[PDB]
């Protein structure tokens, strides 16, 4: 499948981070209750917690297009530096959600598009809090590293993923801005980024040998191992030069070769759910 372009994913600004104050709030987050919502998108320990949402209540853990300035949750009110960053670098009344998104060692989010279930869209922006060179984000055919203190706009309507392959977890502050806002006006009190060369793409060329190894999962794929296989497929594009949606084609061919109708139907359902269309509240299972 092919996907219409949108606003360009890029660095909106760079900010200084107070390491002492940040360290304190990150230490709280290391012991905090992360949501299990959207675990249907997680390949391992990809997870988030709400700092601001519609109601200001901990129970509210899913997103919907809405019209009100986001209210801090008890967790958000307990993280004074992160609360200050939200106050300082964004317009309060434009925020619809604010979250911390943590990826732990060898985890990723499955390649997907956001907003399919929404009546509208958000402008999604990431402020990188704690990362390392073994953490990357992807978009289509591209891989890139979002660095500490950078505020990025991500076009979440293009297929994309994110992973962490370090022992140390990766934390981003992720803000959903009301979708009609002027993107260029979203980040406040920032330094404009100095021009950069592209992130260096160190991934391996994709070969016939690698593809045949993968398609060979047809001999063992089953309901019992379907999730592990999907996760393996999802992680390949962090290390091999392929498009992040290619895994859905691989899965379809694996299942075609196996010849079991249930697995073929499931593979079609996965592509549909992650990339094409979803209803509000719809969850995918294995
Ligand atoms: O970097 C991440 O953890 C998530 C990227 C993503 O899929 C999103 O923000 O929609
Ligand atoms: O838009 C959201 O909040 C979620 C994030 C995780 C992937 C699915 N969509
Ligand atoms: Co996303």
């Amino acid at each position: 499948p092919q996907f219409e372009k949108g606003a360009t994913t890029r660095i909106l600004g760079v900010v200084q981070l107070d390491q002492r104050r940040l360290t304190d709030d990150l230490a709280v987050l290391a012991k905090s209750n992360f949501s299990s919502e959207y675990s249907d998108f997680a390949c391992g320990r990809w997870e988030f917690c709400m700092l601001r949402n519609q109601s200001g209540k901990q129970e509210e853990q899913r997103v919907v297009v809405h019209e009100t300035p986001a209210l801090a949750t008890p967790l958000g009110q307990s993280l004074p530096y992160l609360n200050e960053l939200l106050d300082n670098h964004f317009d309060r009344d434009s925020i619809r959600y604010a979250r911390i998104i943590r990826i732990s060692e060898n985890a990723c989010i499955i390649p997907h598009r956001d907003y399919l279930e929404l009546e509208g869209k958000f402008i999604r922006v990431h402020l990188v809090l704690d990362t390392n060179e073994k953490c990357s984000n992807t978009e289509e055919n591209n891989i890139f590293h979002m660095g500490r203190g950078e505020i990025w706009f991500l076009d979440a309507s293009l297929p994309h993923s994110a992973g962490c392959f370090s022992p140390t977890p990766r934390l981003h502050l992720v803000v959903d801005i009301e979708g009609t806002r002027s993107l260029e006006e979203v980040a406040i009190n920032v330094e404009q980024p100095s021009a950069r060369n592209a992130t260096v793409d160190t991934r391996k060329e994709w070969t016939d040998e690698t593809l045949e190894s993968v398609l060979g999962f047809s001999e063992i794929i089953s309901e019992a191992n379907y999730r592990e296989i999907v996760a393996i497929l999802a992680k390949l594009h962090f290390f091999h030069k392929v498009h992040c949606v290619d895994m859905y084609g691989w899965l379809k061919e694996i299942c075609r070769r196996r010849g079991e109708p249930a697995l073929i139907e499931k593979a079609n359902s996965l592509e549909r759910f992650y990339l094409i269309d979803r209803a509000a509240g719809e969850v995918m299972t294995y």
